[PDB]
């Protein structure tokens, strides 16, 4: 797991190389280190580690003089002031002397900065643990660069973009050293920003390599391929209303920051949530169900001074299966609510053939009437469209210009439909250009019977299908060419421009599959949501 | 069962008796009121009457003018004011018409300023049902008047208490009338008020009989027997640290109103929550135990639209299980902060033989390192003065003096040790006067094999002890003398100054045991508790 790497170099190279001569330190992170920290490894571990306290640099604290400080933050300007501002005064510093754990090498702007600084003299130490990307999941990883989004598709900033570009590259290059893996690069070859951008990942990792011949280490590891896809690659998969748990409850609930409070008590779905980890990829018509059959499972297993203590635990048990309960209850009242509607709409339109192979009425039918529906929201609409016109192959001018009109579309979202264009995808019917590719189609793609279980969920990601693909070792080298030469094992994939959940879940089955032992590896620039994906595309005409 | 009787009124000569017409109304309750209408029927039964909506008469609510209004209120200022406000002025009321149900016959002078009020007019129907008292719980009724504990004990309050005396006897007698019973009356001789109060209830129960000839039908009712008791009778039940789940809850955590907050979710302990029902007489040493094996038992019975519905009350299940753990956790903290502590002195010095049936250093021993335990309370020691002057069967004005130094106890607080003697107890040694009694120490009383399954639970309440004889027919009367003559069934027994958990749970066993069929039913003018009994006594001389 990714999970594990990470959690590795915390302790084994930070935790546990400053833990030494029974003695105590403070633990102090910012909003993204702490964030990874929460995700690799529990409190406990660190706190019977010598680390008495943990806390933000930023949120102001008590001091502690005769105490030294392990600082494991990120090379940001707020982090690196904030540093500088804990002894920023000699004669009165809070914390004894300095241990900083940078987590990917410090600019040198701003490391020339902090080594004029009266902080110079307390650091005893300083490294960095080389960690730009946030471990998201066992197998996800995310560079929590949604600007990224506009680099490489707002067409006033692709000059002025490098910077970005290839900070992603170093990125990428840590997560691949992290794991231990020196892959071969591949990329699609249909989007051309994708070789340039394929390039920098090179280099970075080339870089890397040096550092460390170990990066790459016999067994498998050398089987494993890096593959970078555009958003473009399936403008279809971000835009459906999936019924997967994970999927749903993120498209339907307000779930700002991986915290979901409900009707007030508030809980983070983690890694951590061990019920969590098992229900997040399944589907609402069985959720509710495995979760209570889980509750019994788990009560079976429970059959004065030493019980006062199974209690604290026995209580947070039962709290895990109420908001589970209680999340998988929100999420079927609002598929009830007007969602199974669209998800009839949705489904046909990217199928292709509605639950019986048919064909269907298109060109203004089922979308129209849904349209109309006054409950059925702006951006439910904006999906409806895009995901039709996508089944077109493109539309007029005008037509668009009809449909935008029956939905109601304010201006201010209007323009989302037509830059979903700068992604590749074929918009404007005719435009008088070269004619445009559509390789997630399902029928350009292997077929796959028609016998879904649930009718509302009949699509699949054209990524699950390249990962089977590149597992096997068959994914074609005509649309996904290796940067030069080659071909765990890992496949990495990388996503520039956000991935959807599903495809997460995708990456989870080819993974737990046939896998020849393989193991996918889906990361991206962001994690993706279907009006996230939208308000991506807003972005570039309205920033 | 008592439950069953109030039941049938509040359905057939309330909410039945005014559903009439394929039509609605609210029914508009009080605190008291609602507390026994959720003790007797489910809301389903009331709601699926033609009752659209329940709601506390004071708590203002929305206003609903063509809809009759059925008022099942107590005759009290608030709430008959507050129903005179629904109508303070026509031409805007809200109701359409009003249906007066009173708890009890409404105060002459209450009564007639509702006759002079905007209100008369849509009063539409104006009876009472006839319940003087409060059912508690299945076996226990309590007629809510902790006041008369001074009338029976406070000196100067003899003269000028007859008023309040006949009103217990009033109360009592709707009990019996409630109950359908026409018992022999009882009482402990040992006290004089007894006779004197014994009087009254019959007088009240005589009339009650004229007015309904049907009050002790046949069958067995008439070996019923009411009996009459003074706190005096036991002070040591009410002064131990009783351990059973409801009995300890009660005593160490901060329980207002028989409601339990805790860490601000709050939950009131009553009839309705069958968990509660089914764990208040239980050991802390099994409650958590069974209260998690009854989780499970529930699973296991658990094994789209439709579904959405068995969820909101799947919500409820959990939240029991958790409060009551929840509940069993706070008292296993509080026992081992220092309770267990107390149950050794209080247990050795209520049974008189310690575990082993021994003797004990008796006479300042075990007691002064207690009295002088800083972390224990003022009260907890006074406790264990009082069991401790108890088992001397008195004490000089000397020691007593002494003992109340060594523990630190207030001034405000010192008498109420003293004052214990007005309820018979004899506390000061020698006071010359006439030698007294004490019929509930272990010697005096039928042998019980010394095998408590728990250490810290050795004593039985010498009410039990009675109520096992009066059951088999063989409770002495030259101490406990029927009022004349005489000698279901239903064997009513009521103690003029507070009754506490370990009496009302002794009423359960009894009643589900050896029970000829006989049924016990404790009531008392209120429910004590160890502390509360100590505030009791403390108002005699500091009112």
């Amino acid at each position: 797991a990714l999970k594990t790497a990470v959690h590795e170099k915390i302790m084994n190279d930070v935790v546990l190389a400053v833990k030494k001569n029974a003695e105590w330190k403070v633990l102090i992170v910012d909003q993204l280190s702490m964030r990874m920290v929460s995700a690799c490894c529990k409190m406990h571990e660190i706190m019977s580690e010598g680390i008495t306290l943990v806390e933000d640099i930023n949120r102001r604290r008590e001091p502690l003089p005769l105490l030294e400080a392990v600082y494991l933050i990120t090379p940001t300007e707020e982090s690196v002031k904030c540093l500088m501002a804990d002894f920023q005064n000699p004669d009165n510093p809070q914390y004894r002397g300095a241990h900083i754990f940078f987590t990917e090498a410090c600019p040198e702007e701003l490391f020339k900065e902090l080594c004029k600084s009266t902080t110079a003299r307390f650091i005893k130490t300083l490294k960095e643990i080389n960690i730009a990307f946030l471990p998201y999941e066992s197998q996800i990883f995310s560079l929590d660069s949604p600007d990224t989004f506009q680099v490489y598709y707002n067409p006033s900033r692709a000059q002025g973009g490098i910077p970005n570009k290839e900070r992603c590259a170093e990125q990428i290059a840590t997560l691949c050293a992290t794991l231990g893996e020196y892959p071969s690069v591949r990329y699609r070859s249909d989007f051309d920003e994708n070789a340039s951008f394929a390039q920098l990942v090179q280099q970075k990792l080339d870089a890397y390599r040096a550092d460390d011949p170990t990066m790459g280490e016999g067994p498998q590891k050398d089987r494993s391929q890096l593959l970078i896809l555009d958003r473009g690659f399936d403008p279809i998969s971000p835009l459906l209303h999936e019924l997967t748990f994970q999927a749903m409850a993120y498209d339907l609930l307000p779930i700002e920051n991986d915290v979901y409070k409900y009707v007030e008590k508030e809980v983070l779905l983690d890694e951590k949530d061990d019920l969590w980890v098992e229900m997040r990829h399944q589907h609402i018509a069985v959720v509710s169900q495995n979760v209570t059959k889980k509750l019994k499972q788990f009560a079976d297993e429970k059959r004065l001074s030493q019980m006062l203590k199974k209690m604290p635990q026995y209580q947070k048990e039962l709290s895990k299966y109420s908001t589970h309960l209680h999340l998988a209850e929100d999420c079927m009242k609002q598929y009830q609510q007007h969602v199974d509607k669209l998800c009839k709409v949705e489904q046909d339109l990217a199928m292709g053939t509605d639950a019986d192979g048919e064909k269907i009425r298109d060109h203004m039918r089922n979308i129209v009437p849904i349209l109309l529906d006054q409950k059925i929201s702006a951006y439910d609409k904006i999906r409806i469209i895009l995901l039709y016109i996508i089944h077109k192959g493109g539309i007029s001018e005008e037509n668009l210009a009809k449909l935008v009109q029956h939905a109601h579309i304010p201006a201010e979202e209007k323009w989302i439909i037509n830059d979903m264009q700068n992604l590749g995808v074929p918009i404007i019917q005719d435009g008088g250009r070269r004619k445009i590719p559509q390789p997630y189609h399902t029928h350009n793609r292997k077929e796959r019977q028609a016998d879904h279980t649930y009718q509302m969920s009949r699509w699949t990601p054209y990524m699950k299908d390249i990962m089977e693909a590149a597992v096997e070792d068959k994914l074609d080298t005509r649309h996904y060419p290796f940067l030069n030469g080659g071909g765990g094992p890992r496949l990495i994939i990388f996503v520039v421009g956000g991935i959807s959940y599903s495809e997460m879940r995708s990456a989870y089955e080819v993974t737990q599959t046939a896998k020849n032992n393989w193991e996918v590896i889906l990361g991206s620039t962001h994690i993706l949501t279907p009006e996230g994906l939208l308000r991506d595309l807003r972005k570039i005409s309205n920033p």
